[PDB]
């Protein structure tokens, strides 16, 4: 029971931008780890259809980055609606975590939570309200462990959801192994 309740729901999203009032989710991936960051199950890794007009009006940063990664083209070709994507992720976490008990995890994953609370509220209902923000640990590492901070793994920062989740886990594992108290 406690082991199940101590799992983590790792999620990373791509969005058309950071404006919660207009922007939409275009990519989502999800991994489950145990409390010790071992990957237990790989969830859906989905590209969500959104309208051409929204993609055409994205910021220059988003056009450049989602364009070169292939994501923009894949969004235009997608047949996955937001609602169907949500169901895939909700079904996955229902198979993997007890209801209400496990947190979202990722780098600045509160931004993903802001989008998910609005656009996948039933998925979020399965999760705790707390988060495991790897960037909180990053910012504490930078302050309290500046020497160790220089050794954190370099990120490819490809802005593709599943690859970025994996790098987030690796960053948190680095902090656990290097700035937390030794047993
Ligand atoms: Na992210």
């Amino acid at each position: 029971g406690e082991s199940m309740a101590q799992r983590m729901v790792w999620v990373d999203l791509e969005m058309t931008g950071l404006d919660i009032e207009k922007d939409q989710i275009i990519e989502m991936a999800c991994l489950i780890t145990d409390s010790d960051l071992n990957i237990l199950a790989e969830g859906p890794n989905l590209i969500i259809k959104q309208p051409d007009e929204l993609l055409d009006s994205m910021s220059d940063w988003c056009k450049e980055h989602h364009g070169k990664s292939g994501l923009t083209k894949a969004v235009k070709e997608s047949t996955i609606t937001l609602q169907q994507a949500e169901y895939e992720f909700l079904s996955f976490v229902r198979q993997q975590t007890p209801p209400g008990l496990c947190p979202l995890a990722g780098n600045s994953v509160h931004e993903d939570k802001k989008f998910l609370d609005k656009y996948m509220p039933q998925f979020m209902k399965h999760l705790h309200y707390r988060i495991i923000d790897v960037s909180t640990v990053k910012e504490l590492c930078r302050r309290w462990y500046p020497e160790e901070y220089e050794f954190a793994p370099k990120k490819a920062a490809s802005h593709r959801a599943l690859d970025d989740i994996s790098e987030s886990i690796k960053e948190l594992q680095f902090y656990r192994n290097n700035i937390f108290k030794k047993k």
